[PDB]
């Protein structure tokens, strides 16, 4: 059985929680806290290990952007530090290709990064790769057919509908078709042949809309909207369904977890997180 792991997040201050949800029975398990509270991070998995990447510790005693990479082993219930990134990256996006972690964009104070770097677990080393064509924080990242996509975000001045693709063997970014909606702090994932962008902030409102990019047609199509408007949501895929976790709706730090069934084009409520929060990192791996 595989669990949906939610790491960190924000309610009043940045959080250290690691909790795991089991779709097979509705249960939540609280696991070992992150060593350092963080929101605006990303989660990913490589080799059955959960990684927490970037973020920011928003705390009453100071706000510190994170260049940290930390590894959680479900077999031991222990977090271990890895090599830090070249730069702090709050409101980060990440994607995994060929067992390597790409860290994309994010902020360091008023610096909005276009830079991108790649982590190799076997060497515990980060190396920079070609930068994006656009500065993006709150960037959605996903991987399809061993290509890396950076979707929407905030460039320092404007929220973006634009998106771009990284071609690893050319070390090159190229724009793709823009979304039909400006989205910053959306949830972005892959399902089947499509990149999905769910929710986010358009500069005026938190969004419930959802659209998907078919790489074969190079077009974006809206699907059913989520039941809750949400920015700074966590998103992942478990057994062919998209799950979205928490976020912010202009009013509440959501505990809502919803899931999308692509065959029925429907969202449904599945569970509540143990407490409302935004800016989590989420990924899926084996039970502890
Ligand atoms: C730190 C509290 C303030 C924060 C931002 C305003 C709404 C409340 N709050 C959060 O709950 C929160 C906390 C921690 C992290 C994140 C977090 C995570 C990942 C991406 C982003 N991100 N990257 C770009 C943008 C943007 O503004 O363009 C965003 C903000 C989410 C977008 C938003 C703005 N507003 C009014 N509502 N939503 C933010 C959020
Ligand atoms: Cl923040």
């Amino acid at each position: 059985g595989r669990l949906i792991y939610t790491a960190g997040g924000y309610f009043r201050q940045s959080l250290s929680y690691l909790e795991a949800y089991n779709p097979s029975n509705g249960s939540w398990l609280r696991l070992a806290d992150l060593q350092v509270p963080r929101s605006g991070l990303a989660g990913c998995v490589v080799g059955g290990l959960l990684y927490a990447v970037g973020g920011r510790n928003n705390s009453p005693d100071g706000n510190t952007d994170s260049s940290a990479l930390d590894c959680y082993n479900p077999m031991t219930n222990q977090w271990s530090p890895c090599a830090s990134m070249s730069v702090p990256r709050n409101r980060i996006g990440v994607g995994v290709i060929d067992g390597h972690i790409y860290a994309v964009g994010g902020s360091h104070g008023c610096i909005h990064h276009s830079s991108v770097e790649r982590y190799e677990p076997e060497r515990d080393e980060w190396h920079l790769v070609a930068p994006m064509l656009t500065r993006r924080i709150g960037v959605g990242v996903a991987v399809l057919n061993r290509l890396l996509y950076a979707v929407g975000g905030f460039d320092g001045t404007n929220r973006l509908n634009s998106a771009e693709c990284y071609y690893p063997e050319r070390n090159e970014w190229r724009m793709i078709t823009p979304m039909n909606t400006i989205r910053s702090g959306a949830g972005v994932c892959v399902l089947h042949n499509c990149i999905y962008a769910a929710g986010g902030y358009d500069g005026q409102d938190q969004l419930n809309s959802v659209e998907r990019y078919d790489v074969e047609t190079e077009t974006w199509t809206f699907v059913a909207p989520m039941r809750h408007h949400r920015s700074a949501l966590g998103i992942t895929v478990h057994q062919g369904k998209i799950y979205v976790l928490g976020g912010y709706d202009g009013h509440t730090f959501l505990d809502s977890v919803e899931c999308y069934d692509p065959d029925s084009d429907t969202w449904s409520e599945v569970t509540r997180m143990t407490s409302g929060r935004s800016g989590v990192g989420v990924a899926v791996t084996m039970e502890p």
